[PDB]
DNA sequence: GGTTAC
């Protein structure tokens, strides 16, 4: 049961707690830090590519976002991060810009002076509609593998997000 | 862990 005034004051410190969880803000996410950290984060898909195998190394499946939230300019692209699936595709489904994501075990690290978020092998996730859209369906099964059951505390929170990037946008 | 992605 939090508002708007609550969720900048939350991000604006870096770390903050929703459920059981502490999540990293995308904006301190970026802080390029050379030690590899793994992380939690919640955010409003900005873009992303969808589910397409590799065609070198170990050849996983891999689906590409880019996470936004308030700590971003709505200009920004936001926080890129590859995740990899090696039993199979049980990656998230994404069908529109705008969708909030959670994202349990992130690992942050550097490319090309720039900061990039790395999927760990057992990495869970959960995908919410993106409310503010015409329509009602924007969110798809998802496959079950790595799906999160939520609560009311993240569901407000992502509210929250997708609002506050509709603003920013419209 | 960070090759696949880029």
């Amino acid at each position: 049961v939090i508002d708007s005034l609550q969720l900048n004051e939350l991000l604006n410190a870096g770390e903050y707690k929703i459920g059981e969880l502490t999540f990293q803000s995308i904006r301190s996410s970026q802080e390029l830090q050379k030690k590899n950290t793994i992380v939690n984060l919640f955010g409003i898909v900005k873009d992303f590519t969808p589910s397409r195998q590799s065609l070198h190394g170990t050849k996983d499946w891999v689906t590409t976002v880019y996470l936004w939230d308030p700590t971003c300019d709505t200009s920004s692209i936001g926080l890129q991060i590859h995740l990899f699936s090696k039993q199979g595709n049980d990656l998230p489904v994404i069908k529109q810009v705008g969708q909030p994501l959670l994202l349990h075990q992130i690992t942050l690290r550097s490319y090309r002076d720039r900061t990039q978020g790395l999927s760990k092998d057992q990495f869970r996730y959960a995908l919410w509609p993106d409310f503010s859209s015409n329509s009602k369906d924007t969110l798809c099964p998802q496959p079950m593998p790595r799906l999160m059951k939520t609560g009311d505390k993240e569901e407000q929170f992502a509210l929250l997000l997708n609002k506050i990037w509709d603003e920013q946008t419209n």
